């Protein structure tokens, strides 16, 4: 089923087992107090080793405290970093995947002053705790703060700190190193003509730009030899206005070629301080290959792998076949599912727990300093926690799960697999729930293999499958079940709006169950993350659509890397949108509001989508008590309304919960 994919490959001299990489993941896992590597990192990590993983890479470790950029990173600059460095590259060995250790500098990108840091020794001079960069400048975003221009000495401390950082990664057991020459990090900082203005031999020239880079790799050879594995991560693009070429970046490539053997090139896409799409659901598979063809035409002769919105099989298998990329690389696809190579080797895709590229547990976490967890797998982080594991259930009960929704579906998965006797009944057609509904939506097509997943589960299973079978008080008490987990989810509110009676009025649910037959001019009140949504699919069936908020901003629960993805949506689609906005009246016409400048207008609609936001679904639950099965449990959104990560984790804690 996939022969490429599942096809050994040499990298320097060790023979990695597939073409299947886990790529490199900050996940503030390590001990914020000191950049070692604990419990959660090891077991997060021996977690993709054991789920068949060709090669895992750690990630990436800071070579100097101004240089650390998330809460968590890992440390690579002491002899106290080397215990737990042993003890990551032992676990990750043990399961036969290739250990790879990154080095990351995060340089522009450094927030050492957050991270309790006022003052630090660089270059042999007490200095400030600011991020540093080849030329004094400032960030185009809030986030990253001004940073200051190195000194030579601290120039030449960096490589000595990069040989250090691979004599540490080498001692310790790791396979092979790789270096993060990517995204706007320090290295990536040197090489860019956006970033270094510098006019000594560290600039101007693209072989000035590129001798930082080029004195890493020659001291990293050095150091570890000829016949240890060296790797690197590059940029193919790096989609800054006034930054390097596509073929700059090639021209780097082969100034690394001939310095040092490179063992592994990793192609990548992008800056943070990007405007553009570079990771969201706005690339589909395959997106960026065009990039890998032109890195193998221009002659690269080590190996190239390539991540980037890879998160299907099929797509890969393709670009291994054709020989676009020796290695299928990823991230997110593997922070979703660990096992995925596992499933691609043994011939079972439908198994696959598919990356939505919704960018909650894994980027927007990470960026805000917490740490790293997943909407679609509730175990990433919580592999080292006894709280979380999978044991057979001593005695099997009999469960009843009412509702085939995502927290419903995730609870009677777990149940099952730990060997209870599982029922689901569902009121309507099919499985789902709010997620059969959200499909619809233009960014949320990946919503089409979660459903997918769940129905392939419920089959393997055997989980009893009630469809079009609405839970009462009287059909549990015939059920008998042991445990009652009611999972009924969530309804549109029914805020108190002037005219909300008036026929012009519907919802999300009728929108995007069909239940309704829309006009020409559509208006949505409300500008939540799930009427935006609903507002896109709308807009996209060619309608005129305006959103009106009465908060300050649309998109209000929406996460930081979603929100410019949505920007260019409803740009892209001529969607109209106010915000600070009164409603006073729903008429037959449409919406009167007024406007925080005091203005009176009418927003002329065929229709009226009242999505301020949604109840709990819990009349069941009040019907019955917790008293009619011997435990009776509510989760998901009919417990609180939440979203879909806590909906998915409330449903895998419950799962695991059951006793025997
Ligand atoms: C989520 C951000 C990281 C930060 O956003 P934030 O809201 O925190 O920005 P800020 O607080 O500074 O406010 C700036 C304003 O501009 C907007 N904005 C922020 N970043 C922007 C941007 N990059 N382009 C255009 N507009 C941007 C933002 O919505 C906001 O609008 P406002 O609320 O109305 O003031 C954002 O910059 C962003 O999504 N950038 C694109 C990320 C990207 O594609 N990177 C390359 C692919 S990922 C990659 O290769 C990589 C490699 C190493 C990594 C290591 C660790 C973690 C991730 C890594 C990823
Ligand atoms: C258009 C849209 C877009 C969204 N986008 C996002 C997003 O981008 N990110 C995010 O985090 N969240 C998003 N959400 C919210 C997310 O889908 C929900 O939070 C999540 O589905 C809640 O899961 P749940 O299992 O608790 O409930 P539900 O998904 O609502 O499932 C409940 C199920 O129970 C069934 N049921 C109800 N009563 C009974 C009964 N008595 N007997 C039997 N079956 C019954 C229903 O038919 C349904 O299948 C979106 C929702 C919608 C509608
Ligand atoms: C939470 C998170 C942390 C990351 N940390 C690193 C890192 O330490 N080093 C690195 O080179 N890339 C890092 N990346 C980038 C990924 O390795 C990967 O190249 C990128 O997310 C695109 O691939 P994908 O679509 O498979 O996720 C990170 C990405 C995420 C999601
Ligand atoms: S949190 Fe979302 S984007 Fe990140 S790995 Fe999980 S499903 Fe993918």
């Amino acid at each position: 089923m996939y022969e490429n994919l599942c096809k050994p490959i040499k990298i320097g001299n060790h023979l990695v087992k597939n073409r299947m990489k886990y790529a490199a993941t900050v996940d503030n896992f390590c001990d914020t107090k000191n950049g070692n590597v604990i419990d959660r990192e090891i077991e997060y990590l021996r977690e993709r080793a054991k789920g068949g993983f060709g090669i895992v890479v750690s990630q990436g470790g800071y070579t100097h405290i101004l240089g650390k950029g998330y809460v968590g990173q890992m440390g690579l600059v002491e002899e106290s970093h080397l215990p737990g460095l042993k003890k990551l590259a032992d676990a990750i060995n043990a399961e036969g995947a290739m250990s790879i250790g990154q080095i990351m500098h995060t340089g522009r990108y450094g927030h050492a002053h957050e991270y309790g840091i006022h003052e630090a020794i660089a270059g042999g001079k007490t200095v400030g705790p600011e991020p540093v960069g080849p030329t004094a400048m400032s960030s185009p975003i809030k986030r990253y703060s001004p940073c200051r221009e190195m000194t030579p000495e601290e120039i030449e401390e960096q490589i000595q700190a990069h040989i250090v950082a691979a004599r540490m990664f080498k001692q310790t057991g790791w396979k092979g190193v790789e270096v993060c020459a990517i995204v706007g990090y320090l290295i990536a900082d040197f090489l860019s003509r956006w970033t270094n203005k510098r006019t000594d031999k560290w600039g101007g020239s693209l072989e000035n730009r590129a001798r930082f880079l080029i004195e890493i790799l020659k001291g990293i050879r050095k150091e570890v030899g000829d016949d240890y594995p060296l790797v690197m991560r590059l940029n193919s693009t790096d989609l800054i206005e006034g930054g390097n070429t596509d073929e700059e970046y090639i021209e780097i490539a082969k100034m690394c070629e001939a310095a040092v053997r490179i063992d592994l090139f990793s192609i990548t896409v992008g800056w943070h301080e990007s405007p553009g799409a570079a990771i969201t659901a706005e690339k589909r598979p395959g997106d960026w290959l065009h990039l890998a063809d032109n890195w193998k035409k221009a002659g690269i002769k080590a190996p190239i792998c390539m991540a980037y919105r890879m998160n299907q099989p099929d797509v890969a298998e393709k670009a291994v076949a054709e020989g676009r990329i020796d290695i299928w690389e990823m991230c997110r696809p593997g922070i979703a599912d660990p096992y995925l190579p596992k499933k691609v080797c043994e011939g079972r895709p439908e198994d696959i727990v598919t990356c939505t590229a919704c960018n909650q547990g894994c980027f927007y976490y990470v960026f805000i300093d917490a740490i790293m967890g997943c909407m679609v797998n509730p175990r990433v982080g919580n592999e080292w926690d006894p709280a979380y594991a999978i044991n057979p259930a001593a005695k099997k009960k009999k469960v009843l799960v009412v509702g085939a929704g995502p927290s419903g579906m995730e609870c009677a998965r777990l149940a099952a697999v730990r060997g209870h006797d599982v029922t689901i009944m569902e009121k309507s057609d099919s499985i789902g729930g709010e997620v059969k509904l959200g499909v619809k939506s233009p960014l949320l097509y990946d919503w089409a293999e979660t459903i997918r997943y769940y129905k392939a589960q419920i089959d393997k299973l055997g989980i009893k499958l009630k469809l079009n079978t609405e839970a009462t008080a009287d059909s549990i008490k015939a059920e008998a079940p042991d445990v009652l987990v009611i999972a009924t989810g969530g309804k549109p509110s029914r805020p108190k709006i002037e005219g909300i009676d008036n026929k012009i009025v519907t919802n999300v649910f009728d929108i995007l169950e069909g239940k309704v037959k829309l006009g020409d001019k559509v208006v949505f009140i409300g500008g939540n993350e799930i009427s935006i949504q609903t507002a896109e699919y709308v807009a996209e069936q060619g309608k005129e659509v305006t959103v009106l908020e009465k908060g300050k901003h649309i998109c209000f629960d929406v996460n930081i890397f979603n929100i410019l993805q949505h920007r260019r949506l409803m740009a892209k689609l001529n969607m109209k949108s106010m915000t600070n906005v009164t409603i006073n009246e729903i008429n037959d016409d449409g919406v009167e509001i007024s406007t925080a400048g005091g203005k009176d207008v009418t927003i002329e609609a065929d229709n009226v989508v009242v999505a301020e936001g949604m109840d709990a679904d819990d009349a069941l639950a009040k019907a019955v008590g917790t008293k009619i099965a011997p435990e009776v449990y509510s989760i998901g959104d009919c417990a609180g309304v939440r979203k879909l990560y806590e909906a998915i984790h409330d449903g895998y804690k419950m799962g695991v919960k059951i006793r025997g």
